[PDB]
RNA sequence: UGUGUG
């Protein structure tokens, strides 16, 4: 299987059901999603902005429902930035999506607080 | 029910 053409606005479904975190500036955090939204829905939503390595809606392991937040990993930071610029404020159902770069460790702090 | 778990 393959994406059928290099001129297409879409790609192969090699990114849904995964969890791989994208490189620096290429990983996204999405918030205010529907509770029935899946990993393939978030992929097909973000497909137009570049090539996606991994796409995931955070699903509750107890009930199989979405927690209204998700993630998208591009192969480069310009496609991720273009998706922030296109999807931050996107109206869906009856509410607007919030979109930005993902949170991650990039800092350190002191051990003892008393001396 | 604010940051890729199952």
């Amino acid at each position: 299987g393959s994406s059928g053409s290099s001129g297409l606005t879409q790609q192969s479904i090699g990114a849904a059901g995964s969890q791989k975190e994208g490189p620096e500036g290429a990983n996204l955090f999405i918030y205010h999603l529907p509770q029935e939204f899946g990993d393939q829905d978030l992929l097909q939503m973000f497909m137009p902005f570049g090539n996606v390595v991994s796409a995931k809606v955070f699903i509750d392991k107890q009930t199989n429902l979405s927690k209204c937040f998700g993630f998208v990993s591009y192969d480069n930071p310009v496609s991720a930035q273009a998706a922030i610029q296109s999807m931050n404020g996107f109206q869906i159902g009856m509410k607007r999506l919030k979109v930005q770069l993902k949170r991650s460790k990039n800092d350190s702090k002191s051990g003892p607080s008393s001396g």
